[PDB]
């Protein structure tokens, strides 16, 4: 079993769900336990070794607060981490000045110390959002908790003027399970 | 009422693995290509390793002793010591191991990534102005536009390394390159004092295949 994206949980824009995946006689039978319940509202894709996979979705709330999912070939269960959540800290970082010299600039944010690593990294300038921007996976730190980075690459020229642009991170412990940072050039 | 012996119904499976980045790129370690082969039946435990360096036969490997793991089985390992100029240059290296235990003889071969080489941009980053109310600030590295992935990033400060550090795994940019980033833990009053610090990148496509960008309080 596959947990659901950390922003499909996090953001009712899209809509959550489990997978589970059996990989390596094509009957296959798939039974879906919510909190020991069992629900009858999963659809299991085609096959195409052959590969099945079954799909659940899921409710926000539901996966938010942790109710454990089992899928029943074999018997797996998933749920959201277990551990004490940490709130992510949010900095932004200007390009450094030896990048000035070329015509496009990398405008870095650090999200760091936040659990689980279950995380969501947008890039926004003026209400729309930014298309040329990648981040890195959640890396475990010393202490336990979690940091990331967020790269958005935008040209020189709407850097060198006064415009402005904003990481936005999407984290469980975070108010409004929703933070900002600003970042622009002064 | 003990139980019987591990039943090991299967065979030996063998995983090549290919030297690393910094052997690779700094004249002052040994880089090997190791071939292991794990899940060894100690009723047949002998291995027998052909190395075949691009097709032609090589005679220069070591076979380390055997390892009996806790699962009650055996793991022969095999290190074929090679030069810097053979792997840089994407020269391919084949382990074939021959044990009693398998059908027909298990072959593998590992090589450099085949892409043509980019450059790595280095950019060092000092802390952001919100975070130095906590005691400890980070000092952030962005290697940016290189490929292949396989590199090697440090920290250093005053000729000294720095170990306190963490590196993001290399993440696929748009432009197929690759781009990472690098984490250095600092006291704020050793970045407060002028100290100066240091990320060492280690990449075939730099000149000398290393360089280094130092950062320092304004
Ligand atoms: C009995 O037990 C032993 C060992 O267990 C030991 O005891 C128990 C109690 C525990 O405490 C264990 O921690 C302890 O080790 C079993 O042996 C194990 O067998 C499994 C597979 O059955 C192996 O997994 C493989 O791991 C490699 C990478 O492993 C690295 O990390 C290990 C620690 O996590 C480390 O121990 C390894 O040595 C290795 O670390 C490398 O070490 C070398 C030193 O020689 C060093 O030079 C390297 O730098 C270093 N590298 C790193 C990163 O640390 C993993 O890559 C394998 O995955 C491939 O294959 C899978 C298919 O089985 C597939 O699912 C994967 O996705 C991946 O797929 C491959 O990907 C490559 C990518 O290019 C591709 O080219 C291939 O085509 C593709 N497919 C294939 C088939 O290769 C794999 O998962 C363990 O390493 C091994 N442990 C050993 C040898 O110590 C044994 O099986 C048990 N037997 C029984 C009967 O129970
Ligand atoms: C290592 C890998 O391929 N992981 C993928 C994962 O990214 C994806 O979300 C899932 C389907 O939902 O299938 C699996
Ligand atoms: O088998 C492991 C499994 O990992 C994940 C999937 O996306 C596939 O890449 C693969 O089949
Ligand atoms: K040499």
């Amino acid at each position: 079993l596959f947990p659901p994206k950390p922003k499909d949980t996090l953001m009712i824009s899209r809509t959550p769900e489990v997978t589970c995946v059996v990989v390596d006689d094509p009957e296959v039978k798939f039974n879906w336990y919510v909190d020991g319940v069992e629900v009858h509202n999963a659809k299991t894709k085609p096959r195409e070794t052959y590969r099945v996979v079954s799909v659940l979705t899921v409710l926000h709330q539901d996966w938010l607060n942790g109710k454990e999912y089992e899928c029943k070939v074999i018997e797996k269960t998933i749920s959201k981490a277990k551990g004490q959540p940490r709130e992510p800290q949010v900095y932004t970082l200007p390009p450094s000045r030896d990048e000035l010299t070329k015509n496009q600039v990398s405008l870095t944010c650090l999200v760091k110390g936040f659990y689980p690593s279950d995380i969501a990294v947008e890039w926004e300038s003026n209400g729309r959002p930014e298309n040329n921007y990648k981040t890195t996976p959640p890396v475990l730190d010393s202490d336990g908790s979690f940091f990331l980075y967020s790269k958005l690459t935008v040209d020189k020229s709407r850097w060198q003027q006064g415009n402005v642009f904003s990481c936005s991170v999407m984290h469980e412990a975070l108010h409004n399970h929703y933070t900002q940072k600003s970042l622009s050039l002064s």
